[PDB]
């Protein structure tokens, strides 16, 4: 012995590398329009209360896709409507794993591809059936209505996706997400907040 | 060949869990009272300034520690006035290592101890010598005169601690930070979005 050991890459818990590339990298085509299956806020809670007594929590989970420009991390989303965007994702089918059902979904809305899906990023619940949402299960709430799971989705140097024709792809900056749940919902105005620990590599 | 492998633990990235203790495993003793260097607002830019000069940007980083009660997570935090209170960590010596560097101070601030601290979660960049902190790097900013680092410290079953006696050691439930930046702050009251992707086991 007397020797030395060479030191470990340090655990991906403490310091999280992830690979960005310009968002010239990406390009998109069109696929068929896909519509909600809610057609309204009374129906959307309505259809939520009809599976809950049926397969119970509403299990949904969300995909972040990150590219850059000028070195400034910007998420995807999917615009349907003036002030109406989402991430790509949905509800996993019962007993689905997560990470298969997102790539599912991820694939269903996007896909022209092997989702490279190693990072939980949050977690939201609603406890009851209103648009209520938190960051934890709040006091008491033993029977949440809906868990919706958030997961960091590495994309690779470069992509071309399919996207249904009444979506617009488009790459929002953090600065524009910040503090503005106004304009893009509590959990995707909070993203800026959970990718902050990440080490980002502006490729 | 023909044998099949156990698999192996889900990544860490993927799946974080941390085990939590009851609030009464924790207690607290008292030690000397212990000052901001800073004496008012104007003071504290006025030596943000003339160290960024000196040693350049300033480097701070933060503990978190979780414990929980009824299974609800809580927040340590030092209360240090009516509506002030503040995480525990401080400021890095030029050229040391951020954990180590948390080490310390937790050991300063609340030492009765081997911190085990091995997740990153969130980063906060200033700017400019005014308040407003930012949880990415703004477009066009290449010189940000402060960096704070947020790290979660596991506690053991049980601890003591000695709190400065200018000190009033609080467990903060998530619901009481959540959406209450009035309160709190922009860090503080993210922290529930930043813990949400934790597996917590309430022992």
């Amino acid at each position: 012995f007397g020797n030395k050991y060479i030191q470990q890459t340090k655990p991906l818990t403490l310091e999280r590398t992830i690979n960005l590339y310009p968002l010239t990298n990406y390009t998109f085509g069109t696929k068929e329009p896909l519509y909600e299956k809610d057609s309204s806020v009374a129906a959307r809670f309505q259809r939520m209360r009809e599976e809950f007594d049926k397969i119970g929590m509403r299990r949904t989970v969300e995909g972040v896709l990150i590219v850059h420009e000028h070195r400034l991390p910007h998420v995807l989303l999917l615009q349907l409507g003036t002030t109406f965007f989402k991430l790509p994702g949905g509800e996993l089918n019962p007993g689905e794993d997560e990470v298969e059902g997102l790539k599912r979904l991820m694939t269903e809305i996007l896909g022209r591809q092997d989702w490279v899906i190693d990072d939980c990023i949050g977690n939201w619940w609603r406890p009851n059936f209103e648009p209520p949402q938190y960051p934890y299960i709040p006091a008491h709430i033993t029977k949440p209505k809906e868990h919706k799971k958030l997961f960091l989705v590495q994309l690779q140097e470069k992509a071309l996706f399919a996207v249904p024709k009444n979506y617009k792809l488009v790459a929002a900056p953090l600065f524009e997400l910040y503090d503005n749940a106004p304009g893009y919902g509590p959990i995707i105005s909070s993203l800026p907040q959970l990718l902050s620990r990440f080490n980002f590599i502006y490729n």
